[PDB]
């Protein structure tokens, strides 16, 4: 009771070096994610170009889009492969293994081969996002400048890396608040108490969104309007759809694991072969690219259009089938990019698909499938990294339906508690795990 | 300690469902309680207006039964605390807090009736106090009432449904879940030490109270702002310097909320006669203020809305915010059953306002709307005073929708908690559980 009274009188009180210096963590990083996002518009850009200069001669064509992606492809799993193996998949759970004082964070190596290899990637339209990617950039560069400016002690070396890690994914979704919450529910030592100021990991987040304002505002990543409300008694129906979400987060991971199991055997942990490989598969979604777009990229371009309910629901199941190849393909191979973003695509395709035949079998509850489609967006998340109260964060601060946040707490939680109940785990927390043991394997 | 991580890692996220379940019945529960202290505080405030109507005539008579009706309320509200439940008194989230912290006891079957009924008291006298505080405190022990009927063991048990309860409650005093569980992990929680406390399962005991309001309250909301205007990347640092005064100003405030407890603890030395009288006066002078100037007595969320239109005049803004400052003081500084988590929200959306007033003629290049500062401001306070900024921005944002005013919530609240820092300012709820924790091994 001694020692409480004496700390409660000293609660926040972070260090003006750490609270300076998170600042300068957040501004970086933003800086860095701009960067970063203009440059994979750039490279999906030219690919477009090209494939102009040869519209006519289909099978030449069809080429091109194969080999512009293919050669960027390789560069990326080259990069990665030959100077920084710690920055292949996602990068997240890489910098909560560092949180954990785990892993190194080697930012003289992540940081350009990161950014240049997940340049490649993404530029070169894989199933990949932004998010991951930025998030172990931030957390690097969060590093870096503790060395730099050599702040000791184990605040800011915890804090300064949290930061880093929040203010990168805040600039890569305009998602301040989800960036915030994310670090707190998720990235942050999950079993034992740590000295990280949030007070600091906001300012970081402050700037680094800012940042991002500066060269992005007046366009929002997803629009989506002002959807209907959601009845009282219509809110089982979300309950159900976070069962289904709970089902299927679980053997979705299961996949994700073992398919980075069978696409290893196929290169045996070779160089040549895996970057030969990454051409093959990098060359399959420039060419999925052209002959049906939705079933490759980001994802984002179709978010908006299934949510109006445009797609039918033949293309639902096309998509979201297509798409869990495709996700799975290009994350589970090693290849430097997030899965976090094209879940949010795929929680979309299938909660748009559940509001479909909810429309038709209840016309008296007057629904709109597109308030499904926001209700599983973030839905995958809570079921396959559970993390849902990120996931409904994030997907209220991009699509402004906040009286839909009722539908979207019951079905993340739904997820959640399904994933459980069917022996799921936490993806972040299942792959640092993979790593660390075999670290000692 | 590699070894441990690889089987901690893989055994993340496995809630007992024994608390799980039990989280969604304290979650009920805590739920129709709010709703029911709600409609009760209503209903009070209510029959008192009838009462003056019956005299509206006799202004001098008028004047009496305004004082009172609440003076009577009041009285029994303190009586109720003094009597059965000491630990009722203030706002109840610092002892809630010190519950969680295993150094302060949870009398659920004492504080229930009496946080309960005593609220019901001073809150439907009309006094200045809220609703957040009272729910939370309510909620823990509920919490805590059905870990002891069902003997649930275990510390995960008992800091989880001890949790789920406060979140439950905050989340049904202002229809904001996201808020009331993030209030949780961010202020509530052990802050000086690893804690069990499952968040799945707050979520779920948030999820089922929410939802209990949403049966009695629908298609009402407690503040309605309609949308604003949007902020000019050019415009933020207006909202910085609205943080910065908002920071220099909380740890004042906090300083007066603490002294004029040791002032008005003399009043009465410690007496239950002359602190309940003591009472009967603040609450009678609140009924009285209840209907000669509204603006300076209640819960403030009335002219939350009318703030944030830019419906008061400059001087107007001035006259609410000094009275309110006066009345809350008066109010929560006394013991009275009743927190101060709400009326924060008016001060901070009145300093809001009359910041954006002196902007909006300074700088007519903006094209501004003081109704933006309004609501930059009104989660101010809390971040300032009590020093939890994100669960205030969350807060404001589920009940004003505004969300397109994000950066400007965060970066003045951001300045409100700095500026608090740095001039030697604490949270109000840890330096007022310190006060008391202390005390407590002061008299030994």
């Amino acid at each position: 009771r001694r020692q409480l009274i004496r700390q409660l009188l000293e609660r926040d009180k972070t260090p003006l070096a750490i609270l300076f210096m998170a600042a300068v963590v957040g501004t970086l990083v933003g800086l860095a994610a701009v960067a970063f996002d203009k440059g994979v518009a750039w490279l999906q850009n030219q690919r477009m170009g090209a494939l102009v200069h040869t519209a006519d001669n289909y099978p030449l064509l069809l080429t091109v889009a194969f080999l512009c992606s293919a050669v960027l492809a390789m560069f990326g799993y080259f990069l990665v492969r030959k100077y920084a193996p710690e920055a292949g998949g996602s990068g997240i759970p890489e910098i909560e293994g560092a949180l954990e004082d785990q892993r190194p964070v080697r930012w003289w190596r992540v940081l350009p081969v990161k950014f240049f290899g997940g340049l490649g990637t993404l530029g070169g339209g894989m199933v990949l996002g932004r998010a991951g990617p930025t998030v172990q950039i931030g957390g690097n560069i969060g590093r870096m400048v503790l060395d730099i400016f050599r702040l000791k002690g184990d605040e800011a070396r915890h804090t300064l890396l949290a930061t880093g890690a929040a203010a990168g994914l805040a600039a890569a979704f305009n998602a301040p608040l989800a960036g915030i919450l994310f670090i707190i529910e998720e990235m942050r030592p999950q079993f034992r108490y740590t000295l990280i100021s949030i007070k600091a990991v906001f300012i970081g987040v402050i700037m680094s969104t800012i940042m991002y304002r500066i060269f992005n505002h007046e366009v929002a990543l997803i629009d989506v309007g002002k959807l209907s409300d959601a009845p009282l008694n219509t809110l089982w129906l979300y309950l159900i759809l976070g069962i289904i979400f709970g089902i299927f987060g679980p053997i979705f991971n299961k996949w994700v694991l073992g398919m980075q199991d069978l696409l290893h055997r196929v290169h045996g942990g070779n160089i040549t072969k895996w970057v030969l490989m990454g051409g093959a598969i990098g060359g399959l979604c420039g060419l999925l690219g052209f002959v049906a777009p939705a079933t490759s990229g980001g994802g984002f371009n179709l978010i908006p259009i299934a949510t109006a309910g445009n797609f039918s629901m033949g293309m639902l199941v096309f998509i979201f089938v297509a798409r869990v190849i495709t996700t799975l393909l290009c994350f589970s191979s090693g290849a430097p990019g997030g899965i976090f973003a094209p879940m949010l695509a795929l929680g979309t395709v299938l909660g748009t698909a559940f509001g479909m035949v909810a429309v038709e079998l209840f016309p008296q509850y007057h629904l709109e499938a597109g308030t499904f489609a926001i209700a599983g967006m973030g839905a995958l998340l809570a079921a396959s990294i559970r993390a849902p109260l990120t996931g409904i964060i994030l997907v209220l601060e991009m699509t402004d339906n906040y009286q839909l946040i009722l539908p979207m707490i019951i079905t993340g939680l739904g997820a959640t508690l399904l994933a459980q109940f069917t022996g799921g785990k936490p993806l972040y927390s299942a792959i640092l795990a993979r790593t660390l043991a075999k670290q000692e394997a």
